[PDB]
């Protein structure tokens, strides 16, 4: 199953200590990648290292703050010294008037991390950038507004970046999850969980593994002609 | 009737092309019109154009990238004419789009106070006119659409509408000197087989500003003769 | 004589499904804008009612019987209109099961559209405006009808564009009718909570958008679907 | 007595239009992933060629004659597959001027519907299914081709999403793959100077291979894609036409 092998590649997965990010990190490791998972605390990083080890995945856990040029540059250097250039990068890391700052800040962080890893990918003439959107289920109209805004911004961003870097055989894609069984979602009020479930044609929540498998495919050689795409993974619930 | 009499309209980037035609269309509908430019020369020209067409208002200097210029300009308008209740925003892909949306946000938030007091408003965002160019164009359009929809959601309960107009190939100063080969290829992609006039964008704007469009919000109306670039 | 200074003076407009709600309001708006209006219904009773409504509002035109599913009724109604009033250059289409519904409706749009295109091609001018349906099983049907209508409208606009005919659609959200006014208080409040403007739309608010799309000012708008939904977007 | 885990082994897949290009590559990819594959064509000649291609590649299955525009041919074909091999739980539907778009799209969607409804009964009883619709590749070069292409894609997206909704509660997914410019007969025979302008519209700077579509289909068919439904995955090297 050679079009699925990630053997020989180094993959950076931001926000990898739990839920979707962790499952992505294990799916890339299982496919044969060396995996570097990041968290914002030392506690998170150590826990990533442990989870990788317990699953036989070589790599590391480390601390990365995607909002800081310094942390990004420093982290990339660490990865280069110890393991080599990451050619697969997965970016995974409420009031009504706050949607603008959240989305703007997040896209600025995708941009900052994407640009820093592009140089290595340009040299290698090969790359995979995969952006993970946010999980559904924020409270109120404020939550639906923020959710729709983040998704539209992510789609346009992903498509433009794919265009900018395409000639270098780097693909850029996104995955837009729906209602997925995670820490955040299990702790939602039961009424809110039940109302969201009632809107899912498949009649169940997604597993974190079901996002990871899509990411694993996008990282593979078999997805080499897929770029600029946003793959929704939402059991048929399309929230606009 | 569908008169804009008694309303004050601010149109940014109003010294030429699409912005100037929007300014005159709102004036023709009876609005008091404040048009902006980035130089004193632009502002003066706007004032002269308005006068020559019988439109009351003013030309002024506004830099949408500066909090200070925005706050100051609005203050001048408020002292002298009242709150603008109709605002039309007409003034490396990543930096361009990010900068522009941060500007829409900045201007939009400052004019929202006046609109919230009046319980009524119209915000209309004008997208940019039609590989590097296609990428930039598609990026600016996707960002504008999501932005317009989200802001509409945030201000809707206050009877303020927020909409966008996405122009295609329009006859302006930028487009008037494009090489013949590029013009011909573009025409071949336009079902109506011609460029749009600046007036044709202005009429869409004039309708979105009206009472009849009061249930239209969050929309991006494409005005492109049937040429859709994604 | 008496000449309106409104945008549609001198034009003949056909509005299908005009005996109530959205269709009736579109018919009166086009009339108010100075068009001669032909409104259609599927029964003689509907047609007569349309005729009475138009007269009562000072609109010149007629109410007629049209079945958009029948080639014959279409061709025949068009001939009658051209003989008695002139060529209609403005046409507004307002007349588990989701597939049949959408497929049947798009086949009807195609049939009516093709028959009126000959008059519009001779005049080198036209407006075709398709009205989508008003808002689980209901959301699926609604999203399907809207996606089909959007792709259809854009493809037809491409096919006829070189003739200075525009083709556009209007996609309504929740509009105020008897069905909606009689919803229980809890259900109506939950509904309004999904609409940023916090209210239902009036039929007139759809009609004003149609009236604009029909005007000379909208000459460069084609292939578009203008949502009129108070900011509530479902797909 | 072979009990599979997380694979297509033992699943029966029906691939319409499987005698050449995209369809054939899909049929071999599903075979390689362990499915029993039934590939269809509209002629006996096509069917025979499918049978031979499957055999030569070590895939179990069959080539058959199916006309997706005919209720009779559909019902009859499904009956034959049921009697001899079992219910197909994976089904892949793969089977100029501006003014032809309506007939093409209307005919094709009616056919997706007809085939999809007939296979749903088997999938409902199994509580498991995969329906994958393949869009059309860019067909000619100017306006007429772009119109037709964009129309077929918009129809396919809305159709896929609505059907996904209708059948979701039965653990059947419905998805689509929208190819761009793929290396085929239509593309190979075209003028050389026009090929360079075409590539200039594709950020990856090349045409896609049929295998690159087949791999996306193979993933959508798998257990790992169980929460993907209603989606249209574009496979176009970054060239988006609408
Ligand atoms: F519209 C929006 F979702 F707020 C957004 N912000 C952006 C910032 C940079 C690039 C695209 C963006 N899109
Ligand atoms: F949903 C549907 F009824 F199948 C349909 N029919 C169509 C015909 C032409 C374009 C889109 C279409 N969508």
């Amino acid at each position: 199953f050679q079009s699925m092998s990630l053997q020989g590649k180094v993959a950076l997965v931001t926000g990898a200590s739990r839920g979707i990010g962790q499952a992505i990190a294990l799916e890339l490791g299982r496919l044969g990648a060396v995996v570097i998972g990041t968290a914002t605390s030392a506690s998170g990083a150590e826990k990533i290292a442990e989870t990788l080890k317990a699953n036989g995945v070589e790599g590391a856990g480390l601390v990365l703050d995607v909002s800081s040029d310094e942390s990004v540059a420093a982290t990339l250097e660490h990865i280069q010294q110890h393991l080599g250039q990451p050619l697969i990068v997965v970016n995974n890391a409420m009031k009504d008037d706050e949607w603008f700052d959240v989305v703007n800040t997040n896209l600025n962080s995708l941009y900052r991390l994407s640009k820093a890893v592009l140089r290595g990918m340009t040299k290698a003439r090969w790359g995979r950038i995969i952006n993970i959107g946010s999980v559904v289920g924020a409270m109120g109209n404020a939550g639906q507004t923020n959710y729709a805004a983040a998704k539209a911004g992510l789609e346009g961003f992903t498509r433009a970046l794919a265009r900018e870097v395409g000639s270098r055989a780097i693909t850029v894609n996104a995955v837009a999850p729906g209602f997925i069984d995670t820490d955040m979602t299990r702790e939602l009020p039961e009424a809110q969980r039940e109302a969201l479930l009632g809107q899912i044609p498949l009649g169940r929540l997604g597993q974190a593994e079901e996002i990871a498998k899509v990411v694993g495919f996008l990282a593979s050689d078999g997805a080499a002609y897929v770029t600029g795409a946003t793959v929704p993974v939402n059991g048929g619930m399309y929230m606009s």
